[PDB]
DNA sequence: TAGTA
DNA sequence: AGTA
């Protein structure tokens, strides 16, 4: 137990008015599809007044009704909606029961940033705000500012999180500084809006005879909207959406916008008192009573006992002193690329296998992929001669391409490890860990750890980087201490998620010739907790116990120490079920429990020990 | 057989396209916004008809026998909700050659269209799409069947009108969903709206008031058809229920004063002298060719007669030579091996049926070979305990499995055969009403349970242009993509497997899925025979189009094997019948260089036999050769 | 089949 | 909140 603060500040409760919203029934015409309401009363929350949101099917605002426009259309995907708010009298929320302060939060949310927009001598984009100017240049001008949010505590009242940023701006325009010439951005943005995508490559065609699907010509359909109105721009570049990337889509350099001296970033006690600033700069503006940093009880977790053959730190190190339980391995390398082994991959492997008195076979793939017959025949011949797992070193494929690889050899009954061929030997980081997952997966025992935890079987759900399952998924397991299971992949989501648990689930029955007892289920938040309803529903068919967590890297806030320093691993209990995890200024993991029975300690403390051993 | 025999289709031929139809107008359309690139060719279907005229879908624009100047060259449209405007641009006239697979059928569309343009400036007659129904059979209160022909007009290789004719009839009803719901008629399984044409399946009533029911977005499901002009001179009635039925899983709201129940047969009763034998079918579809004929204005129709060759009946044997499949479960099969199969109940009982296990022990027996007749004792697919009973059964040696099970949907079938396939498990299914006294379908059943144990029943005589053919279904779906299985038999009866698309991850490409199955069977006969197949033969259905089997055809290539795509359809293939006698069985009619029909009638059916059309698409043999193959394999499963 | 409710 |  000790003593953190967290990058938050409480400010005043909030009054009886503000816990009283407003709420305002909607209809729209055309009905959409049930799935796509949401998103649209979204929409129309923006086509209404100001500091108003969405609640259910409806609207909640904080603003008085006669500021509101009720009526009006909005377009969504090309389509264009008309909508019509009707008021309905104030509805009382209470801050404590998550759905209804989602709602107060929400509406705290949009409240900063009308708030925000009078602020002037500082441009705010979004949630953004920036004061101090950090440079100036022939484009980019690197303003100071931080990342601002406000939302609603249990308590009922106000809560600022703020944290210290950058943020590089041009202003450009692609073509031009394309044009007194760099090396064209991974990602762009455009000119109209704040929408960013990524650049594929570039227009080698005719902005005017490029006809979209409809048939309309790239030109014309932005010449159309006023985004031409003699702004030609007009270098034809193909880009892509930052979801699903290989679908490329057109577009118009000159109505884009790309993403030596150096303030990087600055250390902790820099930037916890940078943050203490701004939150009385910005409580300011915000006339919502006065910050006070919150304080958070922080509890000190246990570090773990590794086990190679002797005691070891780190997971890596295992690799020169030996590994914890040995086998005579056969190990086939797969180049995408150009040629026999890397050097110091060979020397390591030889190194880890003699430090261990195991034999070591290196194999090297006679095929490539697209040769058809061959390749399957090949890794068939491959996994006859002892080849027990496939190291692939390749240049960036795609989630899509390189799922569809592990399957071929996952169908010649051959697990596999993806190294990135641009391999950077300086770091160790990476392929040192891409080593200890191919040994893993042969079924080499790399370092045992010493355990007390609820889970006999932590699987953790792949969707690449989408929101959803729907385009199939993927999935890696451990058993518990020590056991890399077979990691899977695979309609509807719900189906999909069950699929991926269901085999895993089936491995491990395999190996340990019994089903788990209980299980732990790691996935991101991005995809909405009701997809994994089915698996959940048929772990408890089987009596399979089970917890459901969610996590998010991003968006965890900051924790800083009272007076001395953080110890390696914490824990920090949060709001309902909820609690940050931090390891080794840093960024937390925000967890939650979604379901489960089990106590929050114990969870994060097996969650925190997965993460040792990567 | 080898005789040749004259034979009268049901299709007639009409003059030859003039130039000026040879020669159609093109225009370039264009859309805004602009839409998925998959909903291009869904809308240009709508912009052909908002523009009038006989103007059809060509490529990613129109093409129009009408007057460029009757067209209506800018309009809105809508598409499920979604909605768009569109303006045309004429481009002239360009020609398209009857001899190519792909502007001929564009030319036919055109004349498709020809034939409803014509059809709906009829006097007094009824029209539904291609079909014309002239006279009533029978009527009654609100109800009211009539009798015509489903028609259909296209152009030949040859470049000349070909006219399509068969009897059909349809019972309407005069009256709202409401109305005849209020009268005390039972509930229809499927429902037309009043305002057009779309049909659903009717779930059930519902008791809330559509006055104040809510579509997704907040508009009242009153509202919706109300603002639409669709109530004005109407009773909006009670709340209905309805299905898509390609959403078959999810109720949408409706209204029964909008809608108009879709009568059957079963639904009038009141034995009601509906169907038509061979002979009055027949003169029938004469007589109306001869209408519509006059009508038509393309020249009078001359019935077409074809020559129907008899093709060589196929030289089966098991033990010793055989008459039919079946008989080798009694004389002994043509190569045996040590067997176990497994017989799933997902019924309610215990065993083997006895009729079962009597035939199985006895064509073992005489064969000479061992048998044995597992049981699961595993419940149905229920628990992960069930994929344990089965991985059990497969490492005890069971080669195949026997699924007596009630009726499934074709998805929960695909779906369990994908559960035991996963595990080693081949299988077969067998509907559960069963009694000894139908030995057709059972002793086929055990056929192919023994087929896929690896248990070779019969062998076919020899000679044929494919030693590997593989069958592609996608059932009813127009792509492979949603599914996907294949059936490859090892040529002359070496039966192969059974399959579909492994577990891969993110969104498929269909030409990815028919490679990939075509991939296993490649393998399987590998493994089964010892060398890759030096030609194969890709059965696929009509629906889809072929160019999801492009990669698969050019992976052939490079791997140095040839092959021949046909596309089979057991709709659209015309009627056929006898000039004078009777007809045969298994007769192969050739139509034009590319296709052929097969029919195969057997028991001595009282109607008339719908044949299967086959187009051979892609290969170099012969339609005859092709035509044996196919019939063989027809037979022998 | 051109066309949610 | 807002395809190209």
């Amino acid at each position: 137990k000790t003593e953190v603060f967290l990058n938050r500040f409480a400010l005043r409760p909030l009054n009886p008015e503000e816990l009283r919203p407003w709420r305002l029934e909607v209809v729209l015409d055309p009905p959409p599809g049930r799935e796509e309401v949401y998103p649209l009363l979204a929409q129309v929350a923006r086509r209404a007044g100001g500091v108003t949101v969405r609640m259910g099917d409806g609207l909640a605002s904080w603003s008085p009704p006669e500021v509101l426009v009720l009526e009006g259309t909005l377009a969504r995907m090309g389509q264009t909606y008309a909508y019509r708010l009707y008021p309905k009298g104030r509805r009382p929320l209470d801050p404590k029961d998550p759905g209804e302060r989602s709602v107060l939060s929400a509406l705290a949310r949009r409240l900063l940033q009308e708030r925000l927009r009078r602020l002037e001598g500082v441009w705010v984009e979004g949630l953004a705000v920036y004061r101090r100017e950090h440079a100036r240049g022939p484009g980019w001008r690197v303003l100071g500012g931080a990342v601002l949010d406000l939302w609603v505590s249990d308590s009922g009242a106000f809560l600022l999180e703020v944290d210290p940023a950058y943020r590089i701006l041009c202003e450009m325009s692609l073509e031009a500084w394309l044009a007194q010439g760099h090396p064209l951005p991974k990602r762009v943005r455009n000119a109209y809006d704040r929408r960013t995508w990524e650049l594929l490559r570039l227009g080698e065609e005719d902005p005017k005879e490029l006809p979209l699907p409809g048939g309309l010509s790239l030109l014309d359909y932005h010449a159309s909207k006023g985004r031409l109105q003699g702004r030609e721009g007009g270098r034809v570049a193909w880009v892509a959406d930052p979801k699903d990337p290989r679908k490329p889509i057109p577009h118009l350099t000159g109505l884009l916008v790309p993403v030596g001296s150096l303030a990087l970033s600055l250390p902790w006690e820099e930037r916890r008192r940078r943050t203490r600033e701004i939150a009385s700069w910005i409580g300011r503006r915000l006339g919502l009573g006065t910050p006070e940093a919150v304080r958070a009880q922080a509890y000190r977790l246990s570090i773990p006992k590794l086990m190679g053959r002797r005691a070891v730190s780190k997971p890596a190190d295992a690799l020169r002193v030996g590994f914890y339980r040995a086998q005579e391995t056969a190990l086939a390398l797969l180049r995408l690329d150009g040629a026999g082994w890397p050097e110091f991959l060979r020397r390591a492997l030889l190194r880890a296998f003699g430090a261990s008195g195991a034999s070591l076979r290196l194999h090297t793939l006679h095929a490539h992929p697209s040769q058809g017959l061959a390749f399957r025949e090949a890794l068939r011949k491959a996994k006859e001669e002892g080849v027990q797992a496939v190291l692939v070193l390749t240049p960036p494929m795609a989630w899509e391409d390189r799922n569809r690889l592990k399957a071929l050899l996952l169908r010649e009954g051959l697990p596999s490890q993806i190294l990135n061929v641009p391999l950077r030997e300086e770091e160790r980081h990476r392929w040192e860990n891409a080593l200890l997952g191919l040994l893993a997966k042969a079924g080499l025992q790399v370092v045992a750890l010493s355990g007390a935890y609820p889970a006999e079987l932590a699987v953790g759900f792949d969707a690449g980087g989408r929101e959803s399952f729907r385009f199939g998924g993927a999935a890696c397991a451990v058993g518990g201490d020590g056991g890399h299971l077979l990691w899977t992949l695979p309609r509807i989501p719900q189906e999909v998620v069950w699929d991926l648990l269901e085999e895993t689930l089936w491995a491990f029955r395999r190996k340990a010739g019994r089903l788990p007892s209980r299980v732990l289920l790691l996935r991101d938040g991005r995809v909405p907790q009701d997809e994994f309803a089915l698996a959940l529903e048929a772990l408890a068919r089987e009596g399979i116990a089970y917890d459901l967590v969610s996590v998010r890297k991003s968006g965890g806030g900051r924790v800083y120490p009272v007076q001395g320093r953080l110890a390696d691993g914490l824990y920090v209990p949060l709001e309902d079920k909820t609690f940050l995890l931090l390891t080794v200024t840093p960024r937390p993991l925000k967890l939650v429990h979604e379901a489960g029975d089990t106590p929050l300690e114990a969870l994060a403390h097996q969650i925190f020990h997965l993460t040792r051993l990567y």
